[PDB]
């Protein structure tokens, strides 16, 4: 039967700043994903800047610098290769270097790239998020505001993205998760148990990433180092539910879970 | 619709004679402490001796380390589970009344059945493909081993009930892993039939899968050291309402109940 597909999570930043050298080592960050795709990972996600760019440099020169040898590297083992970039500059590298996926926080809201998008045979998976980037975080109060208003942010980026010439079968619906929809952690609840509502609202395939997503900490109370029990009781319930894809750092022990699921069924 | 975590606290000592018996059963109970913090509904106490065989002389040390711990515990007012299959060892808990007894062996002795009838100790009724007092065959095929052990279950109940004890105390415990064979279908048949022992026998069923060899088999990972593929059948187990969970990463397990019931 069907079954989610995990997206590994390699940031490149940290893995090259992990030994403590002060070094831009792609090379750490190559091989912690070719461990992601022996545990089982069927795409890589590539990020070489965070997600919060409160961060001092946020470099488009430098983050093509980044992914530049990563994503050679992991393009001659036939890897899909997924980058996780709001920037249309970087983006653009990424139709050049004809990546498989295409992750924007942002959702993709520069036309001016969208002509382009369309002529590549990228997959784009188009994330849904409340917060502002540069501004203050938001604490989005009200869940179902939050969703409903999801779902018209997509019904309007779809059809905008489609105009344009994207082929709508290529686009996947990320709602977003945690910091993404709040700082309350009952709208992540929402989204998590609602989110077959929008495969079925756009026919399109859906993202859940909760992995290691400080909502998970405020459940159960544990630290950021050890999320790995609540991370899992969470794609597991995606799973079951019918997730498209899982993006995860823990590739090889949700493999475990979704092999150990399976299996009972 | 919750699931009980069953905490699984060693008591280990070494060889020689005393003097420092209390920095094991201390730590025993600290650990014990620490399970209890991490969400354990029962503290399930083992005390097993060097070599792993009955005799005279190591029941009276197997009591001797149960004993100040068992004290300790139902002094903070926890719930004790004495895993045992020494009779002795089991009179002296029902003496002690905790709440469990586990017996790996079924209870195949009628001589005790007396015993435990006058008391109101759980009776962890566990099944074994490899049971003490069988004139059966060990089976190999595992729809044959479910049959085998639900008919195993329907007569030593019958036993235990006929002697003296009230059938509302008798947890049936199927057994996984090697205690089914080295054949992991059995186990993963059990795993999912299980509530066909709930509604054949009207009692609770304890899974205990925590760290068994056969999950190593469906997903090809170091189980003995790793949490994910024991929590993944844990997790299997709840959904499918199994009463107790044994279990040694009881944090670990808690904590993915606490999410599973925000998204019920
Ligand atoms: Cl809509
Ligand atoms: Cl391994
Ligand atoms: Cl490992």
């Amino acid at each position: 039967q069907g079954m989610s597909k995990i997206f590994g999570i390699v940031n490149i930043t940290t893995d090259s700043f992990s030994d403590g050298g002060l070094y831009l080592d792609t090379d750490k960050a190559i091989e912690h994903a070719l461990h992601l795709v022996e545990d089982g990972a069927d795409v890589i996600d590539l990020g070489a800047a965070s997600s919060n760019p409160d961060t001092t440099e946020v470099g488009v020169v430098e983050e093509i610098k980044r992914l530049k040898p990563v994503i050679k590297a992991l393009k001659e083992k036939g890897i899909s290769i997924s980058v996780d970039t709001f920037k249309p500059e970087v983006q653009s590298f990424c139709i050049a270097a004809a990546v498989d996926f295409i992750n924007d926080i942002q959702g993709f809201p520069y036309p001016e790239i969208y002509s382009g998008l369309a002529k590549s045979d990228c997959k784009l998976v188009l994330m849904h998020s409340v917060q502002r980037i540069g501004a203050a975080t938001k604490v989005e109060t009200n869940p179902e505001e939050v969703f409903t208003s999801m779902m018209e942010f997509f019904k309007e980026r779809i059809a905008a993205l489609v105009e344009a010439g994207v082929k709508r079968e290529r686009i996947i619906l990320d709602p977003g998760m945690g910091f993404f929809l709040g700082s309350n952690p009952e709208t992540s609840i929402l989204v998590l148990k609602r989110f077959p509502e929008i495969q079925e609202a756009f026919n399109l395939q859906v993202m859940i990433a909760v992995s290691r997503k400080s909502f998970l900490g405020k459940i159960t109370g544990t630290d950021v180092k050890s999320r790995l029990a609540p991370t899992l009781a969470a794609e597991m319930y995606a799973y079951k539910k019918g997730a498209d894809y899982l993006r995860t750092h823990d590739v090889k022990s949700l493999s475990d879970a979704l092999k150990i699921s399976k299996a009972l069924g």
